[PDB]
RNA sequence: UUUU
């Protein structure tokens, strides 16, 4: 790779200052907030008629501190009384949860997805303009969106780089699993483990910090006093790095030092786990769920797809690693200088050969495509 | 391999 010139305070100044301002300017505002917690009451209620006892939990990037505007409004449904889905047909409720909700007013383009693995009912709401997404009881989504979270109440950079991280992925167009990338949650578990494996460490694990806590066979305990931390986390507030220092480490760290063929990208450990111990040697991204240990989150990447998500990453470390000449003072706009796209991916799209030729989605075949 |  291009060797990185020397930098000074004035640049790094301006560094810290974009990875803050993605934060600021994508986070929603605390009223877009409770809208989205006034449309989770309206949409519990209306299912009650038909479906007494129903319970809407928000979950993801509405809870885990990490959302934006726009986002995606992720529900989980359960039923009160019942604790898990063993004896709920769940393809069979998302079938019927379609049809109750094709009875409200205010929701356009019902569209169950029953053949994922986490199968959804999806829609648009007319006065929000937030697509919604309801799962049947994903409870180890609801924790880790209280895991995400507790990581995001320790230390604001850590807030500040997710959403770095995802204005990034999102500017480059490969952060949507739906179209053959990786999720925005893998991304997430991406800036995290960078920070537990920074030297000195930014955060903890939480995992590992202390019982057997077991949903759906899985052990979900974490630590979750964040505010009795500097206790049982010795290594509390050693990192001094600043924001942009983090960001351009972040972007050296996984094109320079990480090692995708040899490592997993692990946040339940601090101890490096191999591909070779997990038996994901067929993938070069591998990310582990931090609950779900056989849930790797890399495994619909294609080789086009994992290459232009490297190169990506690759021209990120050179923009926002290699001042430029007439930058700043030539820029009304530092924003689209560092995340623009004709520069990052090169002019090129994010490859679509899995993509169904008609909405762009994976998944299906053609005859089944709903924008035929 | 369409939520997280
Ligand atoms: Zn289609």
């Amino acid at each position: 790779l291009e060797p990185l010139p020397p930098l000074t305070p004035k640049f790094l100044n301006i560094l810290d200052q974009v990875c803050i301002q993605c934060y600021k300017d994508f986070s929603p505002t605390i009223i877009e907030d409770q809208a989205r917690e006034h449309i989770r009451q309206n949409l519990e209620s209306f299912i009650r008629q038909d479906f007494p006892g129903t319970k809407l939990s928000l979950f993801g990037s509405s809870k885990n501190g990490f959302g934006f505007k726009q986002s995606d409004l992720a529900v989980c449904m359960t039923i009160n009384g019942l604790e898990t889905a063993e004896g709920l047909d769940c393809v069979r409720t998302i079938e019927e949860l379609a049809r109750v909700l094709r009875k409200h007013s205010g929701l356009r383009n019902i569209l169950p997805i029953t053949t994922a693995k986490v199968p959804i009912v999806k829609f648009f709401h007319l006065r929000s303009g937030l697509e919604v997404d309801i799962s049947l009881y994903n409870t180890l989504a609801l924790h880790n969106t209280r895991l995400l979270s507790a990581y995001s109440a320790i230390d604001p950079r850590v807030k500040y780089l997710c959403y770095t991280m995802k204005v990034f992925t999102k500017m480059c167009d490969i952060g949507d699993a739906s179209r053959g990338s990786l999720s925005s949650y893998a991304y997430t578990l991406m800036v995290l483990y960078f920070l537990q494996q920074r030297n000195p460490p930014v955060i903890p694990v939480l995992q590992e910090i202390y019982p057997e806590i077991f949903v759906d066979g899985w052990n979900i305990y974490f630590f979750d006093q964040i505010d009795e931390l500097p206790t049982y986390w010795s290594e509390c507030g050693k990192n001094t790095e600043s924001v942009g220092q983090l960001w351009l480490g972040l972007l050296r760290f996984y094109t320079e030092e990480f090692d995708f063929k040899e490592h997993v990208i692990s946040i339940r450990r601090k101890s490096l786990l191999t591909t070779f111990k997990k038996q994901w040697t067929s993938k070069y991204i591998v990310i582990e769920d931090p609950f779900d240990l056989n849930h790797n989150l890399g495994a619909g990447l294609s080789r086009k797809m994992t290459n232009f998500i490297m190169k990506a990453f690759i021209n990120g470390r050179r923009v926002f690693g290699i001042p430029v000449k007439g930058f700043p003072k030539d820029y009304p706009s530092k924003m689209e200088y560092f995340f623009d796209p004709d520069v990052l991916t090169e002019g090129e799209l994010a490859p679509n050969d899995r993509c169904c030729r008609i909405c762009g989605k994976i998944g299906h075949f053609m005859k089944d495509c709903p924008m035929r």
